[PDB]
This record gives C-alpha cells, sequence and structure tokens, in this order.
C-alpha cells in the first residue's frame, strides 16, 4: 500500500477499484486505524480475510470487490463519527460489512422465494441475509479463524448480535420501515443513541448506506458499478425466461433502455432518503448525500440525452 493511499482512504468517495491486489491489506489497515494494531491477532485476522474472500463467488456484482467497497464506506463513517461507537461496535461493523454478502449466488430473495429454493424454505424473510450471517458464523467456527477468541463469552455474544442485526439490516425490504422509524424519532426529537433499540436502527441505516455506497462515488465509478449490478440482474432474468417466467423489466436484458429511468426511481425511492436521514442523524456523513445528489443529476442528464 503506497503513502499516497493513506490519506485518500479516509475520504467517503474513495474507490478501491484500481487496487485489487491491495484489498486484503487495505481491510487490515482500516481495522488498525479503527480499533488499534492489537485489536485482532494478525495471523487469525489474515486467515479470516483470506477465507472470507474465497467464500465470495465469481458473480458479476455480489463478489469480493463489493464486500471491500462496503467495508471501506463503514470505515469512512466510523472515522468521521469516532467517539460515538464502542470498540466492540467498531470491530463488529467492519467484520459485518466484509461478510454481509458471503456466498451470494447471483440470485435475489424474489427468485429464491418464487422458485421455492431450499434457502427460502429455511429462511422465509431476509433469505440470503440469514444465509450470509450463517456463513460468517461457519467461517468463525473454523480452526484458527476465531478473531473474537480473546473476548469474554459475554463480549462474544454481544459482537455476534451486532454482526447479525447489521447483516440482516442489509435486506432492502427492511430498510423502508427502518428509515421511516428513524425519521420519526429524529423529527420528534426522541432519537437517543444511549437507547439500544434506537442504536440498532442507526447501525441498520449505516449498513444500507454502506451497501449502496456505489451511488456515492464519482460518476465514472458509479456508472461502471451499475453495469455490474445489471449484468447480475440480467443473468437472473435469463434463468427465469428458461423456466417459462417473464422477468420484471429491470432483470430483462432486452429492456436496457429502461435502466436510466429505473436508476432515477431507485435514487428517489431508496438512495436519496437513505443518505438524507443518515446526514440528519450523523452530520459528518453529508458528503455521501452530496455525492448521491450529483449522481441523481447525472442519471437525469442520461434520460434527457446528455450522456
Ligand atoms: C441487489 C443490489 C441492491 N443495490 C442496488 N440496486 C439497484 C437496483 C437496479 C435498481 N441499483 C443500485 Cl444503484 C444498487 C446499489
Ligand atoms: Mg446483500
Ligand atoms: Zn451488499
Amino acid at each position: 500500500l503506497p503513502v499516497r493511499l493513506c490519506k485518500e482512504i479516509e475520504l467517503f468517495h474513495f474507490d478501491i477499484g484500481p487496487f485489487e491486489n491491495m484489498w486484503p491489506g487495505i481491510f487490515v489497515y482500516m481495522v488498525h486505524r479503527s480499533c488499534g494494531t492489537s485489536c485482532f491477532e494478525l495471523e487469525k485476522l489474515c486467515r479470516f480475510i483470506m477465507s472470507v474472500k474465497k467464500n465470495y463467488r465469481r458473480v458479476p456484482y455480489h463478489n469480493w470487490k463489493h464486500a471491500v467497497t462496503v467495508a471501506h464506506c463503514m470505515y469512512a463513517i466510523l472515522q468521521n463519527n469516532h467517539t460515538l461507537f464502542t470498540d466492540l461496535e467498531r470491530k463488529g461493523l467492519l467484520i459485518a460489512c466484509l461478510c454481509h454478502d458471503l456466498d451470494h449466488r447471483g440470485f435475489s430473495n424474489s427468485y429464491l422465494q418464487k422458485f421455492d429454493h431450499p434457502l427460502a424454505a429455511l429462511y422465509s424473510t431476509s433469505t440470503m441475509e440469514q444465509h450470509h450471517f450463517s456463513q460468517t458464523v461457519s467461517i468463525l467456527q473454523l480452526e484458527g479463524h476465531n478473531i473474537f477468541s480473546t473476548l469474554s463469552s459475554s463480549e462474544y455474544e454481544q459482537v455476534l448480535e451486532i454482526i447479525r442485526k447489521a447483516i440482516i439490516a442489509t435486506d432492502l425490504a427492511l430498510y423502508f420501515g427502518n428509515r421511516k422509524q428513524l425519521e420519526e424519532m429524529y423529527q420528534t426529537g426522541s432519537l437517543n443513541l444511549n437507547n439500544q433499540s434506537h442504536r440498532d436502527r442507526v447501525i441498520g441505516l449505516m449498513m444500507t448506506a454502506c451497501d449502496l455506497c456505489s451511488v456515492t462515488k464519482l460518476w465514472p465509478v458509479t456508472k461502471l458499478t451499475a453495469n455490474d449490478i445489471y449484468a447480475e440482474f440480467w443473468a437472473e432474468g435469463d434463468e427465469m425466461k428458461k423456466l417459462g417466467i417473464q422477468p420484471i423489466p429491470m432483470m430483462d436484458r432486452d429492456k436496457k433502455d429502461e435502466v436510466p429511468q429505473g436508476q432515477l426511481g431507485f435514487y428517489n425511492a431508496v438512495a436519496i432518503p437513505c443518505y438524507t436521514t443518515l446526514t440528519q442523524i450523523l452530520p459528518p456523513t453529508e458528503p455521501l448525500l452530496k455525492a448521491c445528489r450529483d449522481n441523481l443529476s447525472q442519471w437525469e442528464k442520461v434520460i434527457r440525452g446528455e450522456e
């Protein structure tokens, strides 16, 4: 990792994209700058990182690159909101982010529930999210992978609960209600970060903010990531067609023209409210909202023909 990266990595808009070979090392650095060099035993941490990477499939979007990008956004939020979180939450959230899409197979919760896949019989709601957490626990259970071994049985349970709620929160179906609740608590002046239920909701919104952070990068980066997002959705659509089912337009590769309009709908219904609410609760996260608005403007320009 070069000396030029050390200061860039602190910024919310930082793109890990051009530094693939350095991704494991970038994650270690973020952990060290967040909870110290003695936060985890370096040998166990590397073993855990490398096993997490191998357990992310070669799919167009929910892959290793997405995991590190999400972890980096969490790091930027934590760095700009220091004193707010405990050592356990700092540790827990960075791990949750790296593991939030573990073993994703390129299929949505919609597909798995519609085609009655065994994962949907096991987990009726937040299907893949319940699987991602189960995979995180399995990796921790492996020999020489328990990074939380030094913690007491009480601290271990706490951090696994932090991780569990954080991973489940990445289910976008749960985001709508979470954000409406947080906006209510904030507007009425009842929001209290000392209150555990309020704290869990804030962490949940932080998770959504990180998960969707490709919409907060510089326009060239945001656009290339959207291409990977649609390549994965189109592959699911192709599978649906083979099963005699017409996919939704977003998952249909023959309905490409609808993408800029779909992005506009996504930013207005999901991304803008997410970062607007996050900015209200955590004022230093304002650059994420500003970057999201800039990308919304770029999508409007694509629709108007100025692509
Ligand atoms: C499963 C990925 C969830 N994330 C996103 N989903 C969409 C859908 C196409 C409208 N757009 C964006 Cl930009 C993101 C980040
Ligand atoms: Mg996910
Ligand atoms: Zn994700």
